[PDB]
């Protein structure tokens, strides 16, 4: 099964320059425990933006250009980052946008955070039609002295 997370602002932004504008370690422990112990692909830029590996998780990098790191596994197209993570029963796809357009219509599940966070961005999560899904969970938290906005985490399945 192929799966994306992401955390998306108002107006589905993603990212600005190749960062993301906000800090809400509340999402980031979400991400991890989604995560953790799956194989997670994501774009060079992506790569670049996070900086190092995501340990306990087997990083895929997808690139057109030869890997510059050993301690992640380098591949050069869709299929071939699928087949890297071997026979598991859940890939999580990572971003950024240009990844998440791509797997979009091969995947199952969304794992989403939806922020209440207006940001000036430069990179937007796919758009994604309504019907095709069905929100299975979905759980609101207020702002508080450690995360700055309100932020909702919602698990949607393909119909
Ligand atoms: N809010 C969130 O949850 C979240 C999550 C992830 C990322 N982000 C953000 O998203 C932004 C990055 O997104 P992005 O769209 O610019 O970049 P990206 O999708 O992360 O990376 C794009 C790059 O991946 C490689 N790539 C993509 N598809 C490929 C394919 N089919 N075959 C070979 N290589 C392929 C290419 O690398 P080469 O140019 O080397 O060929 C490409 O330029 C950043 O702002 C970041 O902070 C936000
Ligand atoms: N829900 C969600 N939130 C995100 O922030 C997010 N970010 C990306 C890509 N960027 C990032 C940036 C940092 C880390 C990170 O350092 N995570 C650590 C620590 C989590 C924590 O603070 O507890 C990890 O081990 O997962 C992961 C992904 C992809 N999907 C996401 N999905
Ligand atoms: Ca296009
Ligand atoms: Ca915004």
């Amino acid at each position: 099964m192929i799966s994306l997370i992401a955390a998306l602002a108002v107006d589905r932004v993603i990212g600005m320059e190749n960062a993301m504008p906000w800090n809400l370690p509340a999402d980031l422990a979400w991400f991890k425990r989604n995560t953790l112990n799956k194989p997670v692909i994501m774009g060079r830029h992506t790569w670049e933006s996070i900086g190092r590996p995501l340990p306990g998780r087997k990083n895929i990098i997808l690139s057109s250009q030869p890997g510059t790191d050993d301690r992640v596994t380098w591949v050069k197209s869709v299929d071939e980052a699928i087949a890297a993570c071997g026979d598991v029963p859940e890939i999580m796809v990572i971003g950024g946008g240009r990844v998440y357009e791509q797997f979009l219509p091969k995947a199952q599940k969304l794992y989403l955070t939806h922020i209440d966070a207006e940001v000036e961005g430069d990179t937007h999560f796919p758009d994604y039609e309504p019907d095709d899904w069905e929100s299975v969970f979905s759980e609101f938290h207020d702002a508080d002295a450690q995360n700055s906005h309100s932020y909702c985490f919602e698990i949607l399945e393909r119909r």
